[PDB]
């Protein structure tokens, strides 16, 4: 009993339209970087009729550093090497193999060096939609003047936040944003009804909540707070179809007490497997540190790498290379709860049935 791409499938779940784009599933995979979603899970997602999201950050490491022009201690040479617009033409090329004209999404992160560069190439790429969130994104249309079609959606964990990017955004550039991600820092439950509320006030912008979201039962509450949809990324980290191929064999032994919050030196905190280059500093063998990639810029050039102890862009990069040993590598408070590690068309039926 398997269910393939030439059945149908009955659901009571409704479109979602996010600017002049539309969605079959009220659902967006998040992006993962480094290297997690980009052709092989986005196009698949969006094949699927959820929201595909490529991850633009580090995509020099693509295929190897296929795309980059300099290379140091093999690591991308720069941010103009680190986020690789060619890289990011060739995943959005192969993402569309797939999935066709069917809406793509490209997560940014705020405090990259080169933001609005890698904005404009991720619109010239094909992104139909930008989410952005470490960080308050007042600027996104800076960006994006020259691709009108292309909806941008930040990421904010309150309504405070969805006020004053709607003004700032709305006496700027006479525009607001086409929809908001809402995640927690507070309770989800909590937060949707009161950003949903703030909405109100310029148009009920659509709200997407994230974080936490496992199953339907998990969705349908969502909605019926008001959200008008989900974003999962966990769910898809467990898909076979996920670009950064360890994850297939690390998710399935994850127990609970291995998942912990770190610092970074991005300055935010990430949530981590204890295994890679956690277990290395642990032991006193650490990876040096030399910032080459120049990731992101609350680090000042690795002075706050080397303060916390790792380089998340190396890092990173080396658990998309395969690197068991010294790899990074991230996951969702319920990563603990995969066991199998099961496709794309098979999980998209299991949210959407009914
Ligand atoms: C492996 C991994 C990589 C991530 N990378 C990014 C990223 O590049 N950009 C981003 O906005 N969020 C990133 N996140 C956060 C997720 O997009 C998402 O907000 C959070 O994990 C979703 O909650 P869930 O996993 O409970 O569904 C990452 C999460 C994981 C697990
Ligand atoms: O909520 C959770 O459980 C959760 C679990 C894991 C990650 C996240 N958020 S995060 O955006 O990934 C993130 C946070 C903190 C520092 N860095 C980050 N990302 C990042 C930075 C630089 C590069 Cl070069 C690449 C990437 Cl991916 C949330
Ligand atoms: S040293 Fe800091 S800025 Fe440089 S690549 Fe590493 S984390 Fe990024």
């Amino acid at each position: 009993e398997h269910h393939h791409h030439h059945h149908h499938m009955v659901s009571t779940l409704k479109p979602l339209k996010i600017g002049k784009h539309t969605i079959k599933f009220p659902i967006f995979q998040g992006g993962m970087g480094v290297g997690i979603s980009w052709d092989e899970l986005a196009g698949n997602v969006a094949k699927e009729g959820a929201l595909g999201v490529i991850s633009a950050v580090g995509t020099g490491y693509y295929k190897n550093m296929r795309f980059v022009e300099r290379i140091v201690a093999k690591k991308p040479f720069e941010a103009l090497n680190f986020y690789s617009k060619k890289a990011l033409n060739e995943i959005f090329a192969n993402a569309r193999k797939i999935c066709g004209n069917n809406p793509l999404g490209a997560n940014i992160l705020y405090a990259i060096n080169d933001y609005g560069r890698v904005l404009r190439d991720s619109c010239e790429a094909g992104a139909n939609i930008i989410i952005t969130g470490a960080g308050l994104p007042t600027n996104m249309p800076e960006f994006a003047k020259d691709f009108s079609d292309v909806a941008l959606i930040p990421i904010i964990s309150s309504a405070k936040a969805l006020k004053i990017l709607c003004k700032r955004w709305s006496d700027r550039y006479k525009r607001i944003p086409d929809a908001f991600i809402v995640e927690g820092p507070f309770r989800l439950e909590n937060l949707v009804p009161k950003v949903v509320e703030a909405s109100k006030e310029w148009g009920n912008i659509p709200i997407i909540a994230a974080g936490g979201i496992w199953d339907r039962k998990d969705i349908d509450t969502m909605l019926s707070l008001g959200a008008s949809g989900v974003q999962m990324a966990t769910r898809f980290l467990g898909t076979k179809e996920c670009d950064a191929k360890v994850y297939a064999d690390l998710l399935p032994t994850l127990k609970k007490e291995d998942i912990l919050l770190i610092k970074s030196p991005v300055g935010y905190p990430a949530r981590a497997i204890n295994t890679g280059v956690i277990k290395r500093i642990e032991e006193g063998n650490a990876p040096k540190i030399a910032c080459v990639s120049n990731c992101v810029a609350p680090c000042n050039r690795g002075e706050e790498a080397k303060k916390v102890g790792y380089c998340i862009a190396d890092g990173l990069g080396r658990s998309y290379l395969g690197n068991r040993e010294e790899g990074l590598y991230f996951t969702g408070a319920n990563g603990y709860r995969v066991d199998k590690i099961i496709s794309v068309h098979e999980l998209i039926k299991e949210l959407t049935e009914g």
